[PDB]
């Protein structure tokens, strides 16, 4: 997965991410409403959501989310972090306990901002527990965004939960966040204009083209840094998709250790100010959209907005 | 520009191309009908079209085409070829004379197949003449496709018009076609599966990521060669777009000598068997489609199918 | 600079390094004898050497060493580490205080092995103090070796002296050691034999060619990992030079921010077991050698072995 | 193999080359005297040498040369050119016939300059014939130099002997010469000084590091283009070795299809004006020299100057 934030000329923010995976997740955009009672798989204890939100989710016992945007402008995305993610084995105490795949639900339901996350996260404990559908502990890390325009990355390490100001506003997968930010120093020579002619693009030589996390990180940062400013929310959504097109894996390009096809299943963009969640997916290019605020946020139960599944083609004749 | 052919499991062919440029071309899909009389800018002599077709075009005196698919399955795309394209200065005789920006119109209107092109092209002469809108001679070369599944590339050189079997079924810009095909030998090590773990993609290391023509050529060939087979026309169109997403230039990424923004304005896919022309453009992700055969091909004049210009967003609520 | 250890088949060990700089250092190989009194620029306090050693140095008040090999088989090399080196600003107490440029003298004069290093270093303080010649505090980090065949890299950080087991037996410059070892994971696909014909070397595609520190680190690990075993000392010394030839900077190839030419001035190889110091420099390819043990190690004063400066040419006729 | 010419400030010229192979060639520097009779493996016909020369060769019936420098300042080197070399299968007439491995002997024995080459070659036929030792027809191409400072590369193709002015003064192996010169256009952004801090060398990012022929060609052009001027012959010879250090293959780094180790066996530098042949080999770094003119150039038979085989170490104590 590749994620990035962008800021438009009229001052909105979006958080955008591709979801690259071999197993089919079958996520759909879902409203998780306010005052919704759920029980953690860490210890069975009950929680009650405070803020409503929408994001890509799947009912697996509770409804687990890969990302989402809440009613107060906080947005979050969970991306794979294999080999680096390390959780608590032993249940602490005087802490809330959740499992890794609950963090999105937690943070979006209980926090209203980045300041808020930085504070509540001090009494949280994420513990090592499998996701049955996969029979494995999800190795994850998270990128978050709110209406101040700041960005965080949060990474569950052996040393505990680490929080970073994410200045580039980009994040992919392993290794750890400082590693990637340091790696950017190798790439400050790539630039849009040639120095002083098969065609255009020569300044761009050295941009990594492969699908490894470090290269996708560098290629996102390059394209974000030289993006012509986008005027408004819609133009921002387009740009985030244009950039993420460059990190879209066609089926067949990448094969896992198990002979599975690792490809981009969906790409989404979430707008912090407007509560809009846009997306397309491998099989349908047309942007789809859910507006959080058209819904009854005191709804009694989750609401699913199911997607158009095939290529939506506009016939001119 | 990046172009490529693909073949689906049910045996259709598509020819796909991005159109990367700094100046706004304002092309629209247009039907050029059968028996349509036009006069060449080479010498003023009259021609009469034999085959109807559709492609991206612009009225500039006559309607000039950047690509197109005709009523008998021949498809063609003109891509920039700067510094390498060389035309006839002196008007020969016993030949048809056209200017570079007429080749698409010519070949699509007068030829019914690749065999046919290879034969008619022997009595053709392309002469050096400007395109007024640009006050410059277009340096171009062409990729063509028909229902046999073969592909050609044709390149106007100092030595005359050169014709190549295009075995990879890919073409970008300069330098010449054999140069790129030879350059592919450097890249046969890139592969979808790692040898024997920040994540996926490690076999893919070395894939060029920059926007130069040679790198776009290599990156297209890689993605075409490892594309999981596409089952039918629609799935083929999706795949061609998924591959070309990887060669889509966001505004700002690439700047010309003149400080202009060189970006991908539109991407199209043309199906040889069905006469369908699909496309999207920088500002609207949704595929748009014109079916050649729904039209009256004996129409008296060109017909324009003008495109939806803004982002067509499907609202789920 | 690039440094690396090697093991020969007869189980000797060598530590090797190029010295890349813009300022002409003018090091010569010097013997520092045992029981030699000196005083630290840190605080003026007395030191008495315990172990004799040889290495490239220069008299600049006391005699400053870039590297060396001692009588009991410990070797060390100091390499530039700009932006990351961080020393103690304030004098602690109950500790031995030295300045950065005295580390090599200290460690080699006082320690008899890597174990001995890991223990004495626990009560060392390195303090921020300028080298006068250059009017700057040297940013440095160190690689060390002994007769056990283990290796260490020691890096002065904000948080204190960090000590790492150096498994690859390679170090260049910035960034920090764990950064580099982590970065090697992107390069595990590079390999001597092609997969399945311009010539040889296609498996090697991807090896970094530039002179930046991360690139030279990866290229040294590749070459060392795949070196055929060297039978003995001489062969070990040859091999080390053959590898480091690949990270040798000719004059003009790299230019600093101040417009100075930054180039490889000398290359040395030290054998741990035999106290042999071999080198060559930019202007004389022939290997030159100093045998620590041929000298009186109790000598009252340091002894300089000045290099043949010109290309030493063997004339066959 | 990698080869390159250099010009010194005092206007001497050198032609330099590494010899990379898997089979041990066992060349020694040999003087081929003037007025020496030999017969071609092509047809048994008589030849009488006109100009004495020295170069690395081996007695294999006649004495076969990989390179050399003649008495009137012409230099040549033969380098592998697999897949692209194409000789004459049938014996022509009114032409001098030779086999591939006799080119160096022929050109150097009979031609006094590059002009003289371009003229005599008009009536040369190179015929397909095996070298027995290897049971294969050598695929070869050649770079040449004289006292004018011009350079040529000559490549045996399907279509005849092609002769090119070699502006860069560099040649490696396959593919063809114009291929490489064209490929240099992708690399014009590489440069000694950074744009606007792990260390030095950031402008150099992008220089190819692998051992394939196109990569070594680009790396040699970069280094030669940016070499500081060498004051005189000796300095020229040093510089040539410093450059070619960067294309020096240690044992194990590259492995052939047959599982043989392909490594740099020797490196030579020939000065055109002075008939000086310098070299070193894998096992002995010290430069060794043969002075063509110290010999009797009318000598009745060839004379071998056998190399110091072991590392020649200069002992300072």
């Amino acid at each position: 997965c590749t994620s990035l934030t962008l800021e438009t000329a009229d001052r909105k923010h979006v958080l955008a991410r591709t979801m690259d995976f071999a197993f089919q997740l079958g996520t759909e955009v879902i409203l998780y409403p306010r005052r919704y009672s759920w029980n953690s798989e860490a210890d069975g204890r009950a929680h009650q959501t405070q803020y409503a939100f929408i994001g890509m989710g799947r009912k697996l016992g509770n409804i687990l989310f890969a990302d989402g945007i809440n009613e107060s402008g906080l947005s979050c995305a969970a991306l794979y972090f294999p080999g680096y993610a390390e959780y608590e084995k032993t249940i602490r105490e005087d802490t809330v306990h959740i499992v890794p795949h609950e963090f999105v639900t937690w943070v979006l339901s209980v926090c209203q901002s980045l300041e808020d996350v930085k504070e509540k996260i001090r009494s949280l404990t994420i513990v090592e527990k499998k996701l049955d559908l996969l029979d494995t502990v999800l190795p994850l890390h998270w990128i978050l965004s709110d209406r101040t325009g700041r960005n965080l990355t949060i990474e569950p390490r052996a040393d505990g939960l680490k929080v970073y100001d994410n200045q580039p506003g980009v994040m992919t997968n392993s290794p750890d966040f400082i590693w990637h930010v340091t790696n950017l120093q190798q790439y400050t020579g790539i630039r849009p204009k040639q120095l002083e002619a098969f065609g255009q693009g020569l300044g761009t030589v050295g941009l990594p083209g492969d699908y490894t996390p470090p290269s996708r990180f560098v290629r996102a940062v390059y394209l974000k840094e030289h993006l012509e400013p986008a005027a408004d929310e819609t133009k921002g959504v387009t740009a985030a998709f244009q950039i993420l097109a460059n990190m879209t894996i066609p089926k067949g390009a990448v094969i896992t250790e198990e002979d599975e096809i690792h490809y981009t299943q969906y790409t989404s963009v979430m707008c912090n100010e407007t509560g809009n969640y846009y997306f397309h997916h491998y099989d349908n290019r047309q942007i789809q959209k859910v507006n959080l605020f058209h819904e009854d946020l005191d709804c009694l139960e989750p609401k699913v907005f199911s997607a158009k599944a095939e290529e939506s083609i506009h016939e001119l004749n």
